């Protein structure tokens, strides 16, 4: 509710988008406190002294940091709402694994596109994203088993872990002039991304690619 | 059994030690298959094709990769045994956060001492480990609340997440000549470490410092 739950956030952040989507799924009302480029709110400094990063969930004045730890907490606390993590332990392990792979391997390689110097090191980095996308496409096929989401009939953990990145992937496409996810290259993921973005829990916190692209260059600021 | 549970590991690995300790806590018997430097077993290649890393837990021919995911899996599957994660959602979010801290910041920072070239960029790195350790000492105090472990009366998630590194910490002290965890700089951690290494789930899978230091030598395949 607006009282007991605050989210420290910033609308362009994929990591923060993970928390908002998960709160929506649970039908948890909350207060959204937005950070600004170039400064830190006193409440952030207080709540996340170790990392000073967003998102931070503040529940009855108790802070929870790190997006995936926050998703887990919302799922373990509001455990009577719709399940975010899969029911079965083995399936939970698979889902955690692929979320960890996205933060460790995939998203860093996405950013390494806007970071490569030379038209060789760029194309090499493009090949790495495409390849990891093929892994992700196959994973979705094996996990979803004909159902709309990674988590089956309903958006789950992995949906949220990967889906949060859709805005920045679409931005990365336009600026690199490379399409990564579409009907032709990744037919299952393309169908999945349509469902995910139109889901009610997602629809209103997933930013238009147009806005996000412009903030992307507002972040042209060394 | 020694049949139904296989662990692909290697005795010098602190990440493998995580899985071994958790299995012992649950009293789960398992087969231990050891990797060797410069090779990958066929069974590892088919079980962790994405990362080709150990540990890998194979449960009834089903592979689970990544040490903290493995620990979660063991705690969630053998859910009638002694609990590894805390019971409370908030405490569990805090125990996850510090384990995540250790793998993101502390441990690479520990390794960045050995890899530091130039007497003083080394000093910078040495100060980073001591800063990090003061944080963990204070965290141990606030979290144990006078109990012997991070986990209370019994060893817990965070005990395992951190203590798995004790052997390599010692090696790092030996080689760098610096004293990091001890009665003067980290009094509580110093007593805890002795308690931890004494635990039955721990004492047989934690390698002797000198043995480990010699393997660190053999780790001269450049
Ligand atoms: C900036 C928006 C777009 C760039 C992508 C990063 S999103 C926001 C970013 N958040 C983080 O890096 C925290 C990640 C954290 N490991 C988590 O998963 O929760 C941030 O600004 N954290 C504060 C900081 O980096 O200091
Ligand atoms: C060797 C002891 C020094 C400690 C660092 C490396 S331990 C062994 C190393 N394991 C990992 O990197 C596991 C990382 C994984 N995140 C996990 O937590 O399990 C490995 O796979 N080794 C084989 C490989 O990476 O190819």
């Amino acid at each position: 509710a607006k009282s007991d739950v605050k989210l420290l956030g910033a609308w362009p952040s994929p990591y923060v988008m993970r928390a908002r989507i998960t709160l929506n799924v649970k039908s948890v009302d909350y207060e959204l406190l937005e950070e600004t480029l170039g400064s830190k709110s006193d409440l952030l400094l207080k709540s996340n002294p170790v990392h000073k990063k967003i998102p931070v969930l503040i529940h009855n004045d108790k802070p929870i940091c790190e997006s995936l730890i926050i998703v887990h907490y919302i799922d373990e606390f509001w455990s009577s709402g719709p399940s975010i993590l899969p029911s079965d332990p083995y399936d939970r392990a698979i889902a955690r694994f692929w979320a960890a792979y996205l933060d460790e391997k995939w998203y860093p390689s996405l950013k390494g596109i806007a970071s490569a110097q030379g038209e060789e090191a760029k194309k090499a980095a493009v090949d790495q994203v495409g390849e990891s996308l093929a892994l992700i496409e196959d994973t979705y096929v094996k996990l979803s088993k004909g159902k709309p989401f990674f988590g089956g009939e309903k958006i789950g953990y992995l949906d949220i872990a990967f889906g949060c990145f859709l805005g920045w992937l679409r931005v990365t496409e336009k600026t690199s002039g490379v399409k990564f996810l579409n009907e032709a290259k990744t037919p299952h993921l393309a169908k999945w991304a349509v469902r995910f973005c139109a889901d009610p829990a997602v629809k209103d916190v997933m930013p238009e690619t147009e806005k996000l692209a412009e903030f992307a260059k507002l972040l042209a600021k060394f």
